[PDB]
């Protein structure tokens, strides 16, 4: 309850987010024969909120994403003061995996974070099925939406104690199910910027996207959850 | 506890259930070499089910699914007077979810609505299996009876609190495991209805099916759940 | 908490393990291209003891299996006299549920059930990776012992009240990752049963394998957690 | 509370492990057309820690791994005189199953426990992806301090009582689907030790290996833990 270690929380929840979930992407999805492909990455992602949330949600509230700190503002759970602190510590993390992650995948011959994605977020040529613009932004903002309906309800007064994470982080691998094909899935600002820094090239043009889009989103299911459902 | 947030509830975890399931199928099940397959589907599907319950549960109940509702009716739970708004609700929700999903899909070259079913329920030809009418009717009666028995045992007085959204959302995870080879899998006739009206064509023609055989098939659970197991 | 019901429940469970894992074993492992291979059916068959469990748990204790059943009044728990009307409560459920999916199977045009193994459990041949009869033995020894390790230890005094479908249905997806390539998996001689009955040839002739290694092995857990580890 | 029980409970759990992950890896994870995968693998893993904990974690704690005993050690957790029993039995244990679990392999035709690494860990050639021995250090060091990291969390004071086991086993579902491809996965010293004795070969040689960097890694957990973040 010290805000040092709230921070150090909510860096500690989004390194093992960005290395769990991309880990998964860029060492094990392709393998070739036994490789775990899209079901693999979701599953990898949805149980880094898991544990985390587990393990450091009842220091910080485990948000380890910036669209979801910004919606539980949105939707009246966090103070406005304490939401710049939490992206950054939350952005500073994700940078530190991606980077260890990096270190890691190039220890393989032929290993090109370029002209592989190196599991970055993108649109149109970018995105891994080649859906245009509009299927990217109307994923993204219902998928941020539900999202946080998803955190708002599921640790809500009268929603019975301890179960929110299993609830959050599930959610975290539905939303990796649904969306990958198309933009290979962020709802998380925090997620996009650590490999996009490590793509190097069409990924860093498409990040602003990535930023705009998911916190649009998650306000929207914050305001939803505060005015319609809430009360009581 | 009020109706209109009750129904919003509602309409929001069907919608949820509709764009996550079908979402999954329409745009995941089938990406080539690192799809998700059935087994990816039938995971979506039931955790748009856990996460909503566990979200939006202790507002409504979190029925997300005619077939339910009035199953619930059956076994004593739901009051006759409350049935028609959730079933409507529950339609609409899913309505807006599968036009939604319909403009993502179609932000991708090649995307035939109609020429793939868009992950819409059917037997016979319209099976993609190809397993008889008879399997079909079978397959729906035995499935929501069951899925029933589980909502029914899972929230009854003597279940430990907390856990029946983990109860019900796997069950839903398990019936898609189990039917989609065969219909695709329904025991919803409100996921039914929101892919049929886009579908368009043989969908439409053989949804009284999935209205008729999943309803039956719910009362059946909650008679059998009410008169045998229940008293105690 | 009478036995006219909890008999009733006993057999609901056992059928809903039989057309669950089976059917999904029968209808979905093998589907072309986006079929849920062997992780799929471990899957399916343990959520249908978690489920189930969870539904039905409360009333019976949720056995849904001779080799628990049997294992249980070794362990302590579960008294002589209850013993043989839950394993032919389980038995006929199981009869039920592989009878309906069996005219589920045959609603497609090719459907050989004994051509095909109906999911029966084999050993040599009929193994389906061909692991020789000491292999069949030594997995279902230590896995049906294990099962119920897990069961003795989940629903012990001092383990917390909730969780044990959690555990014991899990348990049952892990013992089918293992040993599926094996044997198919059995340790249920209620689950062997009602498929050997439908495969018609050399199912039936290897079945009383599947009765006598399984409860040996459940007797051996229950044996081990009641003088080892309980006492306190 | 006897230690002869913790420790026998100890040896049971990591039996568990090893019996569970290494013979889903050697039994199922390559079986043609249906096999599990590197997923398949993963989720086996993580449900020997879960099942376990469940059942025996009450008992002794659940440790099942010397590289989770000696990091609750660094992190203030369990005395330092305790530790070397656990790990003896620990690896006694995990012994047991790698033994059991050869003679089940060797029930079939072609069986090289020597030429198929018997999932063995390794680096270099003996990394299935042929990751250097930099990719094999800093990914044990991040997963193994990570995992104690989970452990310290989930089982804190103010952790909600009961969840810990899924935490826990689940954050080792998730570690087996980032580093498979690296290094076959160890963060368990005593997971290495059962397997590498069978492999015969080159296995024993970078032994070693996994017994330095799982416990550097897994003190290094317990450490972040204990002064960061518990405080309070």
């Amino acid at each position: 309850s010290h805000m040092f270690r709230k921070l150090a929380a909510e860096s500690f929840g989004t390194f093992w987010l960005v290395f769990g979930g991309s880990g998964s992407a860029v060492l094990a999805a392709g393998f070739p024969e036994l490789g775990i492909g899209f079901a693999g990455v979701a599953l990898a992602f949805g149980l880094t909120v898991l544990t985390m949330a587990f393990a450091v949600g009842h220091i910080s509230g485990g948000h380890f994403n910036p669209a979801v700190t910004i919606g539980l503002w949105a939707g009246g759970r966090f103070p406005a003061k304490e939401v710049v602190g939490y992206v950054i510590a939350q952005v500073v993390g994700g940078i530190v995996a991606a980077a260890l992650l990096y270190l890691i995948a190039s220890g393989k011959t032929g290993f090109d974070a370029a002209a592989s994605g190196f599991a970055s977020n993108g649109y149109g040529e970018h995105s891994p099925g080649g859906y245009s613009m509009l299927s990217a932004l109307v994923v993204e903002l219902v998928l941020s939406a539900g999202f946080l309906l998803v955190i708002h309800g599921a640790t809500d007064k009268f929603a019975p104690a301890g179960f929110a994470p299993i609830a959050i982080g599930l959610a975290c691998t539905l939303i990796h199910l649904i969306s990958i094909p198309v933009t290979n899935t962020s709802v998380n600002p925090a997620r996009s910027t650590a490999v996009a820094i490590f793509q190097g090239g069409w990924a860093l043009e498409q990040l602003w996207f990535f930023w705009v889009v998911p916190i649009v989103g998650g306000i929207i299911g914050g305001l939803i959850y505060r005015t319609l459902l809430e009360k009581r």
